[PDB]
């Protein structure tokens, strides 16, 4: 409502994938997450789901957005509303909002919002070998992915005039809240194959099998039966925070290419204080007197990305995103030159 004139032209094509994130960053002064945050919210209509005020809202996105970390390049504000902003993309498709229902758009917009809460530019790792209080705290085991979740709920909570939650029915609350906890846990690295083949062997297979049977009104039925049930709407919303999160090289050129420099930067920085500390070099490869990160993101797309957005095109259909991924791919190509 009350938006000045940059900003809100900042905002103009939000549906749209090819999203100017960097110029709502740039206008909004490291605050893009309560503005893209308020309009995504309006849209999805959660605070008429969750029973609360704009006043509540407002107040729960600052104060979540002033826990993340302006001094990070890549895992800042920006990102986690750029990981919003994918987020509502992939549920405005037809598939997700077929087979998906109002309360996961709801745990996963807000999964979105808080899933990098309080990220202090280093590795799970890093943190265990370092020392942290966090890896004392969370026993080596999903430290961060633990501490999001858990500083996002000890802020939300712990305040009336952050509480959104406030206002729900008890039952509905837990349901929310577990979806919210499973959908931020389920943003860690060394559990990605796993949760990649469940994606593959659930829900894409017996679906190539029901379209390669026929396509009755019966069948029909039988693949809403399949995919709606709890167990695969949870692989489903680990499949969409996964590739929400790392949505980055299926950008438009110019962005694809700023959050590869900007998490380059962060993990140069890591490998600069491991090394000056005296500490083991877990990312030996990203250095910054040694790292090629047109190769590096050549590397990072064919280990991780083109397996997982390949399987989640063929459920969700995302020619934009896999038509940049393949432009994006042949430029970090490109840079050989000799
Ligand atoms: C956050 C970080 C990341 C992502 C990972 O993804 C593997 C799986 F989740 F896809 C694994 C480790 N670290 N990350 C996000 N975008 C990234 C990018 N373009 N390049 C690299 Cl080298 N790491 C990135
Ligand atoms: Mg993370
Ligand atoms: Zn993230």
């Amino acid at each position: 409502d009350d938006v000045p004139p940059r900003i809100a032209r900042a905002m103009e094509n939000e549906e749209y994938w090819d999203f100017d994130i960097f110029e709502l960053e740039a206008a909004t002064h490291n605050r893009p997450l309560i503005y893209l945050g308020l309009k995504m919210f309006a849209r999805f209509g959660i605070c008429e789901f969750l029973h609360c005020s704009e006043s509540t809202l407002r107040s729960w996105l600052q104060i979540i957005e002033a826990n993340y970390h302006s001094s990070n390049p890549y895992h800042n504000s920006t990102h986690s509303a750029d990981v919003l902003h994918a987020t509502a993309y992939f549920l405005s498709k037809e598939r997700i909002k077929e087979t998906l229902d109002p309360i996961d758009e709801v745990a996963a917009l807000i999964a979105a919002t808080i899933h990098d809460v309080d990220h202090p530019g280093r590795t799970n790792s890093f943190l265990c070998n370092a020392g942290s209080e966090l890896a004392i705290l969370y026993n080596d085991t999903a430290v961060l992915e633990s501490h999001h979740a858990a500083l996002a709920f000890q802020l939300t909570t712990g305040d009336d005039k952050c509480n959104i939650f406030k206002n729900m029915e008890r039952n509905d609350y837990r349901t929310l809240r577990q979806g919210i906890i499973d959908m931020v846990l389920a943003t860690e690295m060394t559990k990605h194959f796993e949760h990649v083949n469940k994606f593959v062997n659930s829900i894409n297979k017996p679906l190539a099998t029901l379209e390669e049977n026929g396509e009755t009104d019966k069948n029909q039925e039988v693949i809403n039966t399949m995919l709606r049930t709890p167990e695969n709407r949870t692989l489903i919303k680990r499949m969409l925070i996964k590739c929400a999160d790392v949505s980055n090289p299926c950008r438009p050129l110019q962005y694809c290419i700023e959050w590869a420099a900007r998490i380059s930067e962060e993990y140069f920085s890591q490998t600069d204080e491991e090394k000056q500390q005296g500490l083991p070099v877990v990312m030996p490869v990203f250095d910054r007197n040694t790292c090629s990160i047109p190769k590096s993101q050549i590397s990072f797309i064919d280990y991780f990305i083109t397996d997982m957005f390949d399987a989640w095109d063929a459920f969700v259909d995302l020619p934009d995103l896999m038509q940049h991924l393949d432009n994006n791919f042949k430029y970090w190509k490109g840079l050989d030159e000799m």
